[PDB]
């Protein structure tokens, strides 16, 4: 298990546009392309991530490329944010992904503003950072994934990724 694995797990591979669970015109790996509710703006938006003119649909390699850029893009973010930075640096690795993970998903304005849910990682109370993280529309809105997260958070382990 490591970062790609598991948000590979969370997030599908879909080789055409379709909608994400918040109704957003997303392709690959969980490649957000835009909130906009045009169909139009999102093909412009993957011809641009993408270099050519794709015409809504990609292949495996490019959804591969765009979902490494991603990945980094998200770490890259955690290290540039004064709330995240700290939290990241004070975890093992596995706890690490849990993270990515959720500013992958959530934004990074998202979970830096999860002050108490913060605080409680960095001051490593696995148990009350988990029943912390599960009060919010994240959760509340993806349940079973959430809980995946916030297992790998409250064991350090990978078992929620565990028969997947
Ligand atoms: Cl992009
Ligand atoms: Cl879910
Ligand atoms: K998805």
């Amino acid at each position: 298990m490591n970062i790609f694995e598991m948000l590979r797990i969370d997030e599908g591979l879909r080789l055409k546009i379709y909608k994400d669970t918040e109704g957003y015109y997303t392709i690959g790996i969980g490649h957000l392309l835009t909130k906009s509710p045009s169909l139009n703006a999102a093909k412009s938006e993957l011809d641009k991530a993408i270099g050519r003119n794709t015409n809504g649909v990609i292949t495996k390699d490019e959804a591969e490329k765009l979902f490494n850029q991603d990945v980094d893009a998200a770490v890259r973010g955690i290290l540039r944010n004064a709330k995240l930075k700290p939290v990241y640096d004070s975890l093992d690795a596995v706890r690490r992904a849990a993270l990515i993970n959720m500013v992958f998903q959530i934004g990074e304005t998202g979970v830096a503003g999860f002050t108490n849910s913060l605080r409680m990682l960095q001051q490593k109370r696995w148990d009350e950072a988990a029943v912390n993280l599960a009060k919010s529309r994240w959760y509340n809105q993806t349940p079973n994934r959430a809980k995946r997260v916030i297992t790998t958070f409250r064991t350090g382990t990978w078992d929620a990724y565990k028969n997947l």
